[PDB]
């Protein structure tokens, strides 16, 4: 159908480390606020891991968009894989994000990728955390409760979050799944669990505040995925950052490739609802007209054509995490070659230190340049995280656009 504004549109989303409730959360948030809201459709455990590969795994590999709204706001929630080998994936959902919902079992405390992924969610924006703590059901003492969000607040400061502050909402995913499951009509007041998930809605209501956009500045879309719908055409997902889209628009595809290509978009849709214009801060899919699916893909932007001109040589500011802190045991030299994380961006960059410099070691704070392979919509003051051989090696900001 067409998709209607009545009420503030914010993104969030899960993160946290694997198999702490993410998935289950979600689909407990769709179902809790559809008993309120009819506009809600519910999504189950296996309607969001999907994917043929997530069933053979048994865990979440791709980001996935469920959309819930409270009487207060319209959101569209991104769901995180916390496996170790899907960070990338992870990342490319938290740049989405207006706030994080940090997702920590009870049973197990905060592990390696409730720290990397706070970590990684810092570098790509995300402004406020509110954590769930799950799977409570299964933690009688209260004791260990008030460690594991001790811990949690902890290791939120240490990140530059306001970890002493953040919402901190006890409950369990699974138990209000299942009540609804029952009762699909259970409102509020009437289940425990379920009014845990109310707690959590509450929060996000309130502690994580509707961005200031700008829709008047040039239309730019970090692209965040890309599909071929049969009968349409190609599809560019993503979180528009700025400005306005309509469909007749020219757009400019940039980024990643030799060279910019133009097309029109052709349809703009938010959650499978038509949108007579995307604006800064909706979720959309754009569907853009001439091009396959191996000619846009993620980590490219679309902007306007002519307002965006890809770089590739920049000076940053960066730290390199200390071991204890997931990052290596060793330093780097000049030609370095790890993997640079900006927005929805992947791509591999080559170190390159002053003369004089000859080692960076973990734990240090530096500057150096860094000369990416691929062009890349680049800005002064974006942040980015560093990674290499498959852990988070640094985190960084753009200070000079070199080329
Ligand atoms: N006892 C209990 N088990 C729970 C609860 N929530 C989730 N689980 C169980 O924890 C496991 C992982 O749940 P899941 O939602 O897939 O976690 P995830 O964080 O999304 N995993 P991933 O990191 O791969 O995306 C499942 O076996 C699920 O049933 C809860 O509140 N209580
Ligand atoms: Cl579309
Ligand atoms: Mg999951
Ligand atoms: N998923």
């Amino acid at each position: 159908g067409e998709f209607v504004r009545t009420k503030p549109h914010v993104n969030v989303g899960t993160i946290g480390h694997v198999d702490h409730g993410k998935t289950t959360l979600t689909a407990a948030l769709t179902y809790v606020a559809a008993a309120e809201n009819p506009n809600v459709e519910v999504k189950d455990y296996g309607d969001i891991d999907k994917a043929p590969e997530e069933r053979a795994r048994g865990i979440t590999i791709n980001t996935a968009h469920v959309e819930y709204e409270t009487a207060k706001r319209h959101y569209s929630h991104v769901d995180c894989p916390g496996h170790a080998d899907y960070i990338k994936n992870m990342i490319t959902g938290a740049a989405q994000m207006d706030g994080a919902i940090l997702v920590v079992s009870a049973a197990d405390g905060p592990m390696p990728q409730t720290r990397e992924h706070i970590l990684l969610a810092r570098q790509v924006g995300v402004p406020y955390i509110v954590v769930f703590m799950n799977k409570v059901d299964m933690v009688d003492d209260p004791e260990l409760l008030d460690l594991v969000e001790m811990e949690v607040r902890d290791l939120l400061n240490q990140y530059e979050f306001p970890g002493d502050e953040v919402p901190v909402i006890r409950g369990s995913a699974l138990l209000a799944l299942e009540q609804m499951h029952r009762n699909p009509k259970t409102r509020r007041g009437e289940n425990e669990w379920v009014d845990k998930i109310w707690e959590l809605l509450d929060a996000i209501d309130e502690y994580i505040p509707t961005p200031v956009r700008d829709v008047d500045k040039p239309f730019l879309m970090p692209v965040e995925d890309v599909f071929t719908i049969t009968g349409r055409g190609t599809v560019a997902t993503g979180r528009i950052e700025r400005g306005k889209v309509k469909v007749g628009d020219e757009v400019e595809i940039v980024g990643l490739a030799p060279e910019t290509r133009k097309t029109v978009v052709t349809g703009v849709e938010m959650h499978r609802k038509t949108l007579q214009e995307g604006i800064a801060g909706d979720n959309v899919g754009v569907l853009l007209r001439g091009v396959s699916r191996e000619e846009v893909e993620r980590g490219q932007v679309l902007a306007k054509p002519g307002s965006i001109t890809p770089h590739t040589k920049f000076e940053a500011s960066v730290y390199v995490l200390k071991k204890e802190e997931g990052g290596r045991h060793t330093g780097f030299f000049s030609g370095y070659r790890p993997q640079f994380y900006f927005r929805t961006t992947d791509v591999t960059g080559v170190v390159q230190l002053p003369p004089g410099v000859e080692m960076v070691m973990p734990g240090d704070n530096v500057t150096f340049t860094v000369e990416l392979i691929k062009p890349v919509a680049l800005e002064e003051g974006l942040r980015f995280a560093i990674r290499e051989g498959g852990r988070t090696v640094g985190a960084g900001v753009v200070t000079k656009i070199l080329e």
